[PDB]
């Protein structure tokens, strides 16, 4: 199984300018790679990944994506004093060549196509590369907004015939729309097109009407497309996770790629002058993130815009972080996406409800200077996974996980809390497991040696109980709660500090905001169900609430019930939250179940679910669960609110 993460670079492609006044590109500078590499240097993160050469794309993979007629006359450009490389250059739109600029554009396409082959050949398990110019405007014949050839699409097109794909997901949150990519596809079924840009009612370069959320695509290609229109700048990170939650997901677990690719313009970010945006670069530490359980973690990220030096750096910097599994930022301050970006998202859904599972209830009445703060340090934790098991059971764990070793003030402690609590209690296999909960909590917070853990336990209530009681005292100032199971829990949520997440198979209403109830008809539509709730409910709340740990349990009557061909999915992606701190009670032991559960705490790739649509009645379900809760977190809208 693949591990590391590719860096791609070379110094060679900050060797080409902009030789003339040109107020328009006078923004895209060689420095933009410099900046980006040495920020990558500086924290530490180049030395972590995997360098691989660069080379240039041959004649025979431009023609994939590019006319004879177009690249011979860009091969001419080497031979062109300045004047006629201006008079070259005022052929198209917004864009500049220079002497140097076709051999940079080479080696550009032909790092991606490097990233690629690591990528797929399983030498490493993600990576990016860090290229000039930039790809995702140029076209068949013409470059375009600082793009001489399409870097992506090339990737796209060369992982479709060098490996076969069938499915291809390219992710462009650059701020500007990929049309070139966009035109490239349109077509096509195999590879799924998503950009978010600024737009604003089409005034914002490059000025397009098929940059519009109604640019579905075309032919057999017609639902394939997702354009996501910003009509106003300022978007904030509330916006741009509604867009993942309510449109980029739900579409791309469903689609299941083999392989994404990452058009990554950090123009999207803060202090940008061609953006406008305010996400801050922690974001890119969650897009990142939100996608890799995709495609068994396989993502390329290609860089493509991206012009303030210091937002750009840091959201580089965030980016391989993730790529690399280091823990994920907080994000604080979440809420309802703007009444604009509610818009653009309602739109794009229900244009695309023709298409896609997620959406289809929507078809039918029936059913429905600028600054900001430095980022803060992420460092992997030592041991990243601690696990115990019942006692004699030895496990092989990956490399960065342990077994637990009670201390002497916690058994003092366990004694304290039985002689309070529970004092009737002596089945010393319980205070065992109790024991463990709180060595494990206190290295996961106290320590920055361990970042999250999975006990194994019998009794649930009293497991439970000190879990979280130990939890809230040593402030974890919020605390999301995760059950798998029916009944009730020793859990309170009447004070702001826990909101419970519970799936369960009895039918029962909830009455208060800081609860999610989750009950999904048995079947073979379950899996489709969880993995709709999980990304359009429970993931937009946890986001809000902002939980400082996350407790998850599973009840030992779950334990084997589809309902856990998704517990690696959901472990993964609920990794975002907390920066990674979440302990695990498992009720009982089952083999596979404590396997995939200390594989996705650790970081490891997961299978991917392969395939389709849930039952009409959990979508009423998780529907009225939505219009009970969004009012209180708003990051669970999706449509613009009733004026009154
Ligand atoms: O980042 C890019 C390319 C940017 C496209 C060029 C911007 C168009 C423009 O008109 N820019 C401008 C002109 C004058 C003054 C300031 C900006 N794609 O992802
Ligand atoms: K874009
Ligand atoms: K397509
Ligand atoms: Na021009
Ligand atoms: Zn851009």
């Amino acid at each position: 199984a693949a591990s590391g993460s590719a860096l791609i670079f070379d110094e060679e492609m900050s060797r080409y300018k902009l030789l003339w006044t040109d107020p328009e590109c006078e923004i895209e500078v060689p420095e933009r790679l410099t900046v980006s590499y040495e920020a990558l240097r500086t924290h530490g993160l180049a030395q972590r990944c995997k360098a691989v050469p660069v080379r240039q794309a041959t004649e025979q993979e431009i023609l994939l994506a590019h006319s004879e007629e177009y690249l011979e006359a860009v091969k001419q450009t080497p031979g062109m004093n300045v004047e006629e490389l201006m008079a070259f250059s005022k052929k198209y739109n917004a864009v500049y060549f220079h002497q140097n600029i076709y051999h940079c554009a080479k080696l550009a396409a032909g790092a991606t196509l490097q990233l690629v082959d690591s990528v797929m050949k399983r030498e490493v398990r993600n990576g990016m590369a860090l290229v000039r110019p930039p790809g995702h405007h140029s076209q068949r014949s013409a470059a375009n907004g600082f793009c001489v050839f399409n870097n992506v699409a090339f990737a796209a097109l060369y992982a479709k015939k060098n490996y076969n794909l069938n499915r291809i997901l390219i992710v462009d949150w650059d701020v500007h729309h990929g049309q070139g990519i966009q035109y490239c596809f349109e077509e096509d079924p195999s590879v799924l097109y998503f950009s978010w840009h600024r737009y604003e009612h089409q005034s914002f370069w490059p000025n397009l009407p098929e940059s519009d959320y109604s640019s579905v695509g075309k032919g057999k290609g017609s639902g394939f497309n997702i354009n996501l229109p910003w009509n106003k700048v300022g978007m904030t990170n509330s916006d741009y996770l509604a867009a993942f939650f309510h449109v980029l997901l739900p579409v791309a677990y469903e689609f299941d790629p083999e392989l994404v690719i990452v058009s990554a313009g950090f123009d999207s970010a803060i202090g940008d002058p061609e953006g406008e945006m305010c996400a801050l670069p922690e974001i890119f530490a969650h897009l990142t993130h939100l996608l890799m359980p995709l495609a068994a973690g396989k993502m390329c990220v290609v860089l493509e815009g991206g012009y303030n030096l210091t937002s750009l750096g840091q959201s580089v910097c965030q980016t391989v972080h993730s790529l690399l599994g280091d823990p994920t930022p907080r994000i604080s301050g979440l809420g309802t996406a703007c009444d604009s970006a509610l818009e653009s998202i309602q739109n794009v859904r229900n244009v695309q409800s023709s298409y896609w599972s997620s959406f289809k209830h929507l078809a039918q009445s029936e059913t429905n200077d600028i600054v900001w703060p430095e980022p803060l340090k992420r460092m992997p934790a030592s041991v990243r996974t601690v696990v115990v098991p019942p006692p004699g059971v030895e496990l092989t764990l990956p490399k960065n996980c342990q077994h637990s070793d009670i201390s002497e003030s916690t058994a003092k402690e366990v004694q304290r809390i039985r002689d309070k609590h529970f004092h009737d209690l002596t089945d010393q296999n319980i205070l065992r497991s109790l024991g463990n909960i709180i060595s494990v909590l206190d290295r996961m917070m106290r320590s920055d040696e361990v970042c999250n853990g999975c006990v194994v336990v019998s009794d649930l209530s009293v497991s439970v109980q000190c879990a979280l009681q130990h939890a809230l005292t040593e402030p974890a100032e919020r605390v999301l709660v995760v059950y798998v199971g029916d009944g009730e829990l020793p859990v309170k949520t009447n004070d702001g500090k826990v909101f419970l997440v519970q799936i369960c198979t009895k039918e029962t209403e909830d009455k208060c905001v800081n609860r999610l109830t989750l009950c999904l008809r048995e079947g073979e539509s379950l899996t489709a169900g969880f993995m709709q709730a999980l990304l359009g409910l429970i993931l937009p709340v946890a986001y809000e609430f902002n939980p400082a740990l996350v407790l998850g349990i599973v009840e030992e009557t779950a334990a084997k019930t589809r309902l856990m061909r998704v517990w690696g999915h959901m472990t993964c992606l609920i990794q975002g939250l907390a920066r990674g701190r979440m302990l695990t009670l498992l009720q009982g032991y089952d083999k596979d179940l404590l396997e995939l559960t200390v594989s996705a705490l650790s970081g490891a790739s997961i299978s991917p679910l392969g395939p389709r649509a849930p039952k009409p009645e959990d979508v009423e379900m998780m529907e009225k669960q939505r219009q009970r809760l969004q009012e209180r977190w708003g990051l669970l809208r999706c449509t613009v609110s009733e004026s009154w």
